[PDB]
């Protein structure tokens, strides 16, 4: 059978070619989750079909309707039969799917318009005044609203109550704010991302610090699926043949622009 | 049942008390695995016994009789029922015992005696003045053994003709090389042990350079054990609750020496 691929429209990993509406199917598609996917089904041996989940999001259950969103609930609900997407590997989501062993390791991280004195989440929890802040909705605000850390718990007080708000309300806006906030704006993100935009154009972004955390994205199937054990073993076979490494020199180096 | 912990006598993670010749069990031990195996069994609710391997190694599939050695072996033979250690996940193991979310992060970085006018692995390739190995078996060798990387190809290829021979059988053995070369050996190794040697006394070694590779260390049970899933909802707790960090501060840094 055909296995249903569920994934998100997030750069550098899943991304609409120039000329999409001229192809069809997975050749719409291009990056590193693109990439990746070619891999695992070349290892575990099916044919896949892409899909962009519906509502754009990652998986969160919902505090008053119980209801999974996102990939996740994609694949509890039986609407795809596997994730392959930078989905970050937590306790709740552990819960419900299976994931495989981490294809990418990652952190809360800190991004600042180039010549801010700032170095450190220490640094930003002793002043204010440069303004800091996380998306306002999923797993970087949750993190400082759920953390008992000393300074990460100064932070969400601080952020809480803030005035002006410090929330945003999509990845490119908080990056906008950064760039257009002439270094009195520090934005909270995945290491990741913080490291994508560092190259992208016009190169005024700078990733600062150690990271906050220690996270890492994973491959996610349904409990009990028939693809899981092959799945995990795929993803450590690309990490010693160190394809997991070229990929991402490929989308975050080899393209960049600074 | 009183489950079978195996482990490794490996600094900081497991080690004998000042006086252990006097205690009896459990308490004979201290380190970063002895505080998350108490962890593990109070989330999992188990009582535990902790045994040190009996031939001191991690686990390979011998050469001759293709019996697997180590912690590994003690788990598919069925001599432990768990394996709280800085056991690489890695495809081989993974395929005769099952791994845990990693509960540590690490990957292959540079040790050098201070002065010595090394910064990264490009340096070292760019160089034969000074010379640089890695251990004579496991995860950092076979990572040069097999990569494509110009780099790291011409440092391999430097390596497995040296002379005299840059390999060492112990990590002691390596660390030792490092302080008594005075400036001429750089050693390769995982970064978690380069940056806990960095913090003990007589404090004149250096850790440089960016990770080479990355991988992580996982909490290993036997294949379709009834313990393995709870362990590894455990370990993603632990992480989350900033747990694993604070247990890596507590032996690296603030029992630190420099
Ligand atoms: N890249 C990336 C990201 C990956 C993410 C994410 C946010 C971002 N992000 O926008 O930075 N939230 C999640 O809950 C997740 O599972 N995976
Ligand atoms: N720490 C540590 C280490 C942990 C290790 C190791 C070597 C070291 N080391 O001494 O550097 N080899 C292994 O095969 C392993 O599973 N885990």
């Amino acid at each position: 059978k055909t296995v249903v691929v569920t994934t998100i429209l997030e750069s550098p990993y899943v991304m609409m070619k120039k000329n999409h509406e001229m192809l069809e199917g997975n050749e719409r598609y291009e990056g590193y989750c693109v990439d990746l996917a070619a891999e695992i089904a070349k290892h575990c041996g099916f044919k896949y079909k892409l899909t962009i989940v519906g509502d754009g999001k990652y998986g969160a259950r919902d505090a008053d309707t119980k209801i999974w969103n996102g990939m996740v609930g994609e694949l509890v609900y039986g609407k795809a039969d596997i994730a392959i997407a930078p989905l970050t590997i937590t306790l709740v989501r552990e819960e419900v799917i299976d994931f495989s062993k981490p294809f990418m390791s990652l952190g809360i991280s800190i991004m600042i318009k180039k010549g801010t004195p700032i170095e450190s989440a220490e640094d930003l929890s002793k002043q204010t005044e440069i303004a800091y802040g996380t998306l306002d909705s999923g797993s970087t605000k949750e993190f400082f609203r759920r953390s008992k850390i000393a300074v990460f718990d100064k932070m969400w007080t601080y952020m809480r109550s803030a005035e002006p708000s410090v929330f945003v309300r999509t990845t490119a806006e908080g990056v906008a704010r950064v760039r257009k906030s002439k270094g009195k704006y520090a934005y909270l993100l995945e290491s990741t991302m913080n490291e994508y935009i560092e190259q992208r154009k016009p190169c005024d972004t700078m990733k600062v610090g150690g990271n906050l955390d220690s996270k890492g994205y994973g491959i996610a199937t349904p409990k009990g699926s028939s693809l899981g054990n092959a799945v995990n073993l795929a993803v450590l076979k690309l990490n010693e043949q160190g394809l997991l490494d070229k990929l991402k020199n490929k989308w975050w180096y080899d393209k960049g622009e600074c």
